């Protein structure tokens, strides 16, 4: 009950960490939470990790020509479940064209699940989050903190 609450909040502070130390450096990332709806079909395309969360195992993840930062990390219950897994690409042309394939990625997967998914652009380093198929572009900290906050604690 207490338990789960305080596994969210570490949650929501090991996203703010490393997207911060991600956006920075200008490191690409794609990550992806899960809800009510299981992502298990692309937990499965993925290297599967079981491991606990953690903001330095995130960045250690998404580190550009590694073993494991091609593609999304996904986040179930209180783990992180797999890396370089793979999201349904959305086919909407209102999505900017000057936004790349993460962010492609993640609008596909929030529209055929209620999940909350995270980038981090390599181009410009913005933070853009996805749910129900809308996107909140370059958000800044506080517009983070406030939408996860209020999307993952429960
Ligand atoms: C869904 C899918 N299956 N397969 C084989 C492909 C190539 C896709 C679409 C895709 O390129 N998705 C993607 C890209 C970057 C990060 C995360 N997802
Ligand atoms: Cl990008």
């Amino acid at each position: 009950g207490s338990r789960i609450e305080r596994e969210q909040h570490h949650l929501i502070e090991s996203i703010e960490k490393s997207t911060q130390y991600m956006a920075k450096r200008r490191i690409g990332a794609l990550i992806s939470v899960a809800r009510d709806t299981g992502m298990d079909d692309y937990i499965e395309t993925g290297i599967p990790l079981n491991a606990k969360i953690s903001s330095q195992l995130l960045i250690n993840i998404f580190i550009p020509n590694t073993p494991l930062h091609d593609g999304a990390v996904i986040i179930k219950g209180n783990e992180i479940a797999s890396a370089a897994s793979y999201l349904p690409l959305s086919d909407s042309p209102f999505l900017s064209k000057e936004l790349g394939t993460r962010h492609r990625a993640a609008l596909g997967i929030s529209e055929v699940t209620d999940s909350i998914t995270i980038v981090v652009s390599e181009e410009t380093g913005g933070i853009s989050l996805t749910k129900g198929g809308e996107l909140f572009r370059d958000v800044s900290e506080e517009e983070l903190h406030k939408i996860l906050l209020k999307e993952l604690v429960t």
